[PDB]
């Protein structure tokens, strides 16, 4: 969630906002371990139910999101049904565990081509074109991130545009990502310059992948 | 409907058949003109009718046809319902009006083209990729007709099998067609030649089309 004078911006300017809870736990192995396991449901269940009771008056707001790479566990499924009955107002979305689970009315890849597959097991990022018309599969499809754009990157950001107007069901994404996550350091003499992973010491580190 | 022995034929030897029964009204305007007439049900009725009660045993049939191009009427849907009731065991399948009317249980276009959307009025032909992922629909879609071998021909076959084979509802379709229908014609000296349309002194005529 976000600091309470964005939603405020974003009722007046107008913009549609996804508002997501603040549960990542990217680094577990496998991804879902705390997520799967009912000794983390209280606290990962006030990070939902705090986020809405904070948020559900803004209209900017028109989706809510369990949370980002968590894998799928069953506390997402209960948390899902929790702001289901709680706001029926609003969509529910949520990526982790393959982007199509039960904890998601919207089918929302991280990273999934337009034409190509890559077939992954347990978790697969179809073409987005291709997912839409899997056997039984009827929801909307909306990248929660697509074209990552490290450095000199967004080639081939036409053919996602192209595969949105082309297909109802393809309703769009969100681009990974607005702004570089670069930091002031100074040089001897005072200059700024932008520093990214690993300049302040920190080890380990991941580098230019902050922006 | 054909000669009976193909259908022992194809029991013995194996391959799956589509029965249609001997229904084309193509050149009515529009096409629906009689199929829509409750005064041509009765002819229409028996051109199914007894197709089902001569061929209903043969394993070879998987799928049973109403006919081609005459557009989608009132009596295609009595007619599907029909055969329905009398032989739960087969889908009924129908292009007309449009290949996913409430006629057909198979999306069966005919020389809907892979990527290209082609949106005529009324009777789209969308990509097939594309027409898989309507809102609301589920249906498996195969092409009665595509692939149109006309003398030098089929070019951008490769590209319906790599569609077929990336995705689970294109179960692929039926090449127009399998054989030239030319006539043999002798010249002053008893040579044969192969003859088409108009070569009988016939007109009006649509010349090489019928190859
Ligand atoms: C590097 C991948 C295995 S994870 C990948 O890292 C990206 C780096 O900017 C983003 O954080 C994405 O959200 C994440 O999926
Ligand atoms: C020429 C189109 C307007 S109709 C087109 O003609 C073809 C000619 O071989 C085939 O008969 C097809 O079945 C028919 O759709
Ligand atoms: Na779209
Ligand atoms: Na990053
Ligand atoms: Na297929
Ligand atoms: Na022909």
């Amino acid at each position: 969630p976000n600091h309470p004078l964005w939603y405020t911006l974003c009722d007046r300017y107008g913009l549609y906002v996804v508002d997501e809870a603040n549960i990542e736990t990217h680094g577990m192995v496998p991804m879902n371990r705390l997520t799967d396991d009912p000794r983390w449901l209280p606290a990962m269940s006030e990070r939902v139910t705090r986020m809405v009771q904070r948020d559900r008056n803004h209209p900017s707001v028109i989706i809510w999101s369990l949370g980002d790479e968590s894998g799928h566990g069953a506390n997402h499924d209960a948390l899902y049904r929790w702001i289901k009955s709680v706001d029926p107002s609003r969509p529910v979305q949520y990526e982790g565990g393959g982007a199509d689970t039960t904890a998601t009315d919207i089918i929302c890849p991280m990273y999934a081509r337009v034409d190509e597959d890559q077939p992954f097991p347990a978790v697969p990022k179809w073409s987005i074109k291709k997912w839409l018309s899997l056997p039984g599969e009827t929801r909307p499809l909306i990248l929660c991130e697509y074209a990552h754009a490290m450095g000199n990157s967004l080639g081939g950001f036409a053919k996602y545009w192209q595969a949105f107007r082309q297909y109802p069901r393809l309703q769009g994404g969100f681009v990974w990502d607005w702004v570089d996550q670069s930091l002031i350091k100074y040089d001897e003499n005072g200059n700024p310059w932008s520093a990214y992973g690993g300049d302040f010491g920190d080890t380990p580190n991941d580098r230019q992948f902050c922006m």
